């Protein structure tokens, strides 16, 4: 009054419904009741503040601005400044303690949020305001900036009790060298971590308990002092089913990842180690998948394995199925071309352009396929059936030429207990053929015991008459076989040089077995001198086959 | 009265531009025109409500709060309470029917949003307010909570006509046991589903039509009654190019995934089945990739395959290239070590620490590489050229020792139509050498037909004279070959035991072929008794080579 | 003027603290100072506008609406209309130039944002308002719509200097056919691109410099005129460590991806080419991973390789470890079954249901494993040790039958410098056995030089007496060997047909070596006629072994 509007509360006045006056601070209040005689400066019953968002409406929706302000709540709602100077830890904590906030903590649109004290997320996840490059340009636009010089953070993790989300985040530690300040603690059971950039800290990601259903992707993890990702697993729960994809570890003083204990069934792919002092370290790595790794340079170390498994025979069952690039000091115990050890191999299948190989932890056996053919780690190559119960022989087929139409002809071999052959075929005359590796067997009267081949031995029956005979228990037979008798050493083991002439006679299995069915138990060799008298060589060879 | 501000409309007054009065409800209006005589209680032409966000400005931008309220719109804008009690289905529908809303439906920051009626998304995608763990703690902070006890949802899907996005979402069905309430229907063509947690429901994800360009990742799918993901494909369009990564299926009464029909070119990786009653089931699985699976325990079943393909020879072309962990009843038809069947194999390549194998659906053939060597499923191993047209022989090289420098010496074999040899070398004297598997061929006058090896047979020419000769059509030759004659059976097939002495004579291909060029068609064998008289054995063997 | 509220500034009046009056435009101002005599129409010192959000409070937080409006800032804050008509480029630029905005540029909830001029993102990333299907329905709800008919955009990229984020975005170019308008330029070092849909444009994604730590996933890239993704790398920095997953390239006039130069250590998986005119093209592709590709139809081309590498021997070290589906004209140079070339193979390991193979770029060698066995590209298969220094022989073991318990019996072979054998065993009599490939060696007086096998030759000592002897430098020995003498050609090279009878005598290495220890240097062959007189064959064979 008169030429401006201003009226303060007057205890003599009765204010009607909708009457407006000013509080002593100048803010306008509106009476919501008839006959209002209450002083709004001490009692707001029957009054509302007109500048409150509960009294402001969006006519598009016919709701209050108060309701619209529930759409997105951030740390800015709780007084966070994000100004690169002011400690926002209390505001972050108030956010996490509030009944109004959702599953995650959110940053405001723009801000470098300083934290000088530990924040207990109380099970809330963490969502930032962008996943930036490792530069001041991005830190100034949007990040969490933990004050590593703060005495209350020394030896501690900046965020504890994180929920199942860390995403869309840039977070650094400033002035924390030597202070062992780690960034965030998150439980290993059920996590999605994606699109993060972490800078400095001791341990960047501290996994609590053990991995299970833990997914981690698209992370730039720079300058950690101890580890990018650390999992102590103090109760030895055994980590499983963790995925680690698209991670760039750069210029860390320690390792990329440290598991103090055991990891099973985890997957690692498209990982970069650039100037780290260690790759992935674990006690036990079992049935894990490893894809592409790019390992280039070491910070201060001279030589490090990209994967370091400390337990004896504790690296096994793995799939090393991406190329591992090694430059500037990195080594590998998983290459297909690596020679096997008798024990403590990094067990698994290894597949890359280097080779296709497979090895177990506790044995020398290793097979490798290369463009040239095959290599073995134990000087042995087995060929058998997939079924352990099948006891048939194998047949090998091999291209040896063409048939008359010009198509490839694959010839079949034979390798049974009784026969070794390699098939062939004459397409001119249309006849099968074969090449033979016969049984060879030598008689020598100077042997302490008779030589035996496959259940046959040679014995003297009488002067000039020798039996190539079956020993007890040999029930196998010769069927239509080939027979060659070798050269005699006469008179002594050295031989005199005199000769002799041989003939043979078959030994039947039953009466008529040979005559009628070309089945024989064995055969006799008869030796005679130039006067056709029976004579005894000191030593002689025979060669024969058990089939045609 | 003059001690407070309150003036209602008066029809006798002319209100100037910018004059303020109160509506009968107490809200202030401002005249926007000169000479205003319109009653704002019945006609707002020429007036504006001052408490509207269209009349409130952010001076930082010189725009109205109305404009700023277009940045993010959620179901809260349409009256959703998210209070764990109130049915918000009408508010969700209003959101989807609004001209103001964008591609997706969004939840507000905090809320447990109850739905008691089906929501038609009208092509909008769905974005939640967090991907939480499977616990009341997260449901209370942020989720959709479908009332499965609602009669209007029995046997139906809660959300229909979903757009190409489902993300950042926690959704449960409460009190829906036995009511067959499914969560969401989404078209198979062009989808991105990521970072979701779904709890209960009959089918959690209902795919409409068939997959193509369908990407699904980072999902915790717990307690489904029938399937985590169901694709009927009623028109048999054939699903393709679907990706399924980082999915944790736990404690479902049915399967993880059910395809009633056919799936081609899809990828499955880092999947967990924990206490399910079934894995992935399909009619046909063709040219799909399968990576790491962790399969642990069954809910009520005793034995289930992790992958179940029902069609005969309908599992083929696949890549089973991650380790499949099997615990507590899970089985597999895809292990590298599994024996092949004559038909209905789960066709594909299988690569893990268990082995490297390859098999087709409709045939017994299967090759397996292990640390020890090789195993075959059909008792056969072929060795040939990659080209089907090449008809040269192969050469196998094998390490047999060292050369004089101490380097590995790989010796070469020979396997042609006419020669079987294994090479060697003497590095002391610097001479090549070889081991031989000769052709063997036996004459027997008791044979019904002459024995033939590779186009050669033995025939009697005259008393004591035999030709080892080429049959009609055999145009192959012996070049500088080795010849051994075997032992004679005289007088009868059994043999008398008398002997005989042999000599040979070559059979030339043309005049001088042997004498000048060591080429022969064959050779004659001459047999004589101890008086040097020509004599006829009943049966005898020869062994010879076609090369030196 | 008593029946409404309106008072303008009066220079005669002294306004107390909290007094309210109207500016000449009608907006209310409140005095913040005592004794206020300043005209708020020309000087706002000592006054505040009551309709400003700095003067509106959310009592839930006790903060101003101004603070809450810092939670999310979009292009709408800078006057963008998103109305499908108005050019918003100036608003987008103002956003990027503002001190108030964070790491990324954001779109408002709903809008089709027209851009007629280039926007310089100034290092900000780009976040849209949804990743939609390729349809007007989604463009109308939320997208960037670049006006390709704008002369100022011809031959240019619409967005330059993008930060490390492109996500949640739909962007099209309208009316740009032939105008070479590209969408966005982003640096190759440190990027996360995900959940995007791009429609038309010349190059959709223009990578500046070279890839490193570049992650790209979940993209629908339709109708590009030249390339979905283009990387010039003008300085030949060499691209590395880029990931390209879940990309659907459809109906482009050019290629999916074009690298003008070199790519190392990159990963490509779950990619679709549908009616493109080219796949991935690069100069050099080194140590890259390729997973599943679905290649179906060409737009106007007749035949195209899914991967096209132009440099000679510049495709090497790769992993082709997913199935590549080829339909409607697409071809491949990476199939396991493809025959090798002598040079310019697409080098790498290839693993799918088609086969398991490995090949290098610059050599014919290629090994392939199939269900049937093995195939080689160079007519050769090697078998050796993984270690290059090991010089022992190998032993091959092969199933040939069963032992007496019915278990598989694997027999061992022998292949040394001196011995070729295949083992067997008689489980009836419990005796080992063997099949033999002996050394064969022929004497021929018509040879210009003696035949030598493995350091042994045959020489005439005297009439009828021949030495099978070691040549100079052969220090190897026969130990308990088998000896077979072959058939004599008498009188001439052709032979007369007369015979002869042989005997042998060993040649010792030292006195008693044979007699006592069965060690020999060689052996003599003695030939005699039917009168027992020494005689000289023209030619004869021997066969012997160096071991028993």
């Amino acid at each position: 009054q008169t030429q401006y509007y201003l009226k303060y509360f007057n205890p003599e006045i009765v204010y009607p419904k909708n009457a407006r006056i000013m509080l002593d601070n100048g803010d306008i209040v509106r009476s919501t009741v008839v006959n209002n005689t209450s002083n709004p400066n001490v009692d707001m019953t029957g009054w509302v503040k007109v500048s409150s968002v509960s009294q402001i409406f969006d006519e598009t929706y016919n709701i209050t601005q108060s309701v619209i302000n529930g759409n997105l709540i951030t740390v800015d709602n709780f007084g966070a400044k994000g100004d690169g100077v002011t400690d926002d830890s209390a505001a972050f904590q108030a956010y996490c303690d509030s009944a109004l906030t959702g599953q995650n903590l959110y940053l405001g649109a723009k801000g470098r949020y300083i934290l000088k004290n530990q924040v207990d997320l109380k099970g809330k996840g963490l969502v930032g305001n962008g996943c930036g490059k490792v530069s001041e340009f991005y830190y100034n636009l949007g990040c969490i900036d933990v004050d590593g010089s703060s005495p209350d953070l020394q030896g501690k993790t900046a965020f504890i009790n994180c929920g199942p989300t860390i995403q869309n985040l840039t977070a650094r530690c400033s002035n924390g060298a030597g202070k062992q300040v780690s960034f965030i603690e998150i439980d290993g059971y059920l996590a999605n971590i994606d699109h993060i950039t972490l800078i400095n800290f001791y341990n960047q990601i501290v996994v609590k308990q053990a991995l299970v259903g833990f997914n981690f992707t698209n992370a730039w993890l720079y300058y950690s002092q101890n580890a990018g990702i650390y999992c102590e697993d103090p109760l030895n729960r055994v980590s499983t089913t963790g995925t680690f994809h698209n991670i760039y570890f750069q210029l860390g003083d320690g390792h990329a990842m440290i598991f103090d204990r055991d990891v099973h069934g985890c997957d690692f792919d498209n990982i970069i180690f650039e100037s780290m002092n260690g790759g992935i370290k674990a006690r036990t790595v079992a049935h894990c998948g490893f894809g592409k790794f790019w390992c280039e340079n070491l910070k201060t170390a001279t030589s490090k394995d990209w994967l370091e498994v400390t337990g004896a025979n504790s690296c096994y069952g793995n799939s090393f199925t991406g190329y591992v690039k090694l430059l500037g000091g990195w080594t590998s115990k998983t290459s297909p071309t690596l020679d096997s050890l008798p024990t403590n191999n990094y067990g698994g299948v290894s597949v890359s352009a280097e080779g296709i190989s497979i090895v177990n932890a506790g044995n020398k056996a290793k097979m490798l396929m290369l463009p040239s053919g095959f290599k073995t780690g134990n000087a042995t190559i087995d060929e058998t059936h997939i079924s352990s119960s099948t006891v048939t022989p194998l047949v090998k087929r091999r291209v040896i030429g063409a048939d008359s139409s010009g198509a490839q002809y694959l010839a079949s071999d034979t390798y049974t207990k009784l026969s070794r052959k390699w098939g062939t075929y004459n397409h001119g005359s249309n006849n099968a053929g074969a090449f033979y590796a016969p049984m060879m067997l030598t008689y020598d009267q100077s042997f302490s015991t008779p030589q035996n081949n496959n259940g046959w031995k040679i014995v003297k029956e009488s002067t000039g008459v020798y039996r190539v005979e079956r020993v007890s228990g040999n029930t196998s037979v010769i069927t239509n076989g080939h027979i060659v008798v070798g050269s005699p050493l006469m008179g002594s083991r050295l031989g005199t040089g005199t000769g002799a002439t041989h003939g043979i006679q078959m030994i039947e299995t039953y009466a008529g077995s040979w005559t009628s069915y070309t089945e024989a138990a064995g055969f006799k060799v008869f030796w005679r001198d130039s006067s056709n008298a029976l004579v005894d060589p000191h030593r002689f060879t025979v060669a024969f086959t058990a089939t045609s």
